[PDB]
DNA sequence: CGGATCCG
DNA sequence: CGGATCCG
């Protein structure tokens, strides 16, 4: 995939906002724009972008198996890197010109875990989770952790997982 | 997405590779060669049909891995990489008019009979091996055999001295499971 | 830092 | 079973 401006990888995702969809069993099932999250380093206003990343929220478990594996977009241009019920890697044709599109899915009760991870950057997440290791604690993608099990925090959006795990918010532009 | 190949096909692939396959080092061409170049995967325990063609290299100098796979080469051969690094490089090759995946990988020439042990697989012979194993606090893996994170230098130098010298029996590819 | 998908 | 490359 080629690089890509700021304003250029708004325009694709507002393009894919209403153009998201999946096959289950024969079924096309659209996917929701307020289940669609900008994440990565379109989420965090970059001048030059290598990729897009959206994160889909995808309301049962049972769906995992079906959303990414059998992803449509209407009208565009697209083949699969790697894909699976977690990750999936496209080959989008915007323009005459080939770019990144990267596709990531959370379950309801992991999206403010979820879109703090993939909102990094990378540099940002290792210094959280090195300090959370210290005190006997796994944060992921998917909830935070200690003894291999889950903690349950009252918590709902990113804003509130970031200041119940101990740490200043920032907006996702000023983490670094 | 490579296409399935017959034996015969992945065969008639490797052949034609053994003697074009080189890599770029510091703007020099530098070939590889066939001596150090062993077919691994499926097509070395010779099934029917094949996902893709596995070749592992020998790299004979433990400063040129930054090198080989990185800067791959071969010679009149349409490909492009999809996923590359020192160890491990996947290719997608043209071959009369269709894709296949050809899987390259590297070794060091300490560590050739246990790539060799490892790339040949299948993947269930080689979980009970390991499993075995590590009931008696070793690991094994592509690169060694290890106790205590430290490597046991044992005194082999092909894959049928190494798998006797592990208390296996030894198997020909086409045999192990 | 931690996990996904892939490699045998 | 164990590791590589790539994802944030
Ligand atoms: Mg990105
Ligand atoms: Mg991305
Ligand atoms: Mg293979
Ligand atoms: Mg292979």
């Amino acid at each position: 995939g080629g690089m890509l401006t700021l304003i250029q990888g708004k325009k694709i995702v507002n393009h894919l906002r209403s153009r998201l969809a999946f096959e289950y069993n024969g079924q096309l099932i659209k996917i929701l724009s307020k289940n669609i999250v900008a994440v990565g380093s379109l989420r965090r206003e970059e001048k030059m972008l290598n990729d897009v990343d959206l994160l889909i929220i995808v309301p049962e478990k049972k769906l995992l198996k079906h959303v990414l594996p059998n992803i449509r977009i209407k009208g565009l241009s697209f083949s699969v890197k790697v894909c699976g019920e977690r990750k999936c890697v496209l080959f989008i044709e915007w323009e005459k010109k080939t770019y990144q599109l990267d596709l990531f899915t959370a379950l309801a009760e992991e999206k403010p875990y979820a879109i703090f991870h993939f909102t990094g950057p990378v540099s940002y997440l290792i210094r959280i989770r090195a300090a959370l290791k210290k005190k006997n604690y796994k944060l992921n993608q998917y909830g935070l952790f200690k003894n291999q099990t889950l903690v349950p925090l009252k918590i709902t959006t990113e804003k509130e997982l970031i200041k119940e795990l101990g740490f200043t918010y920032r907006i996702p532009k000023k983490r670094l």
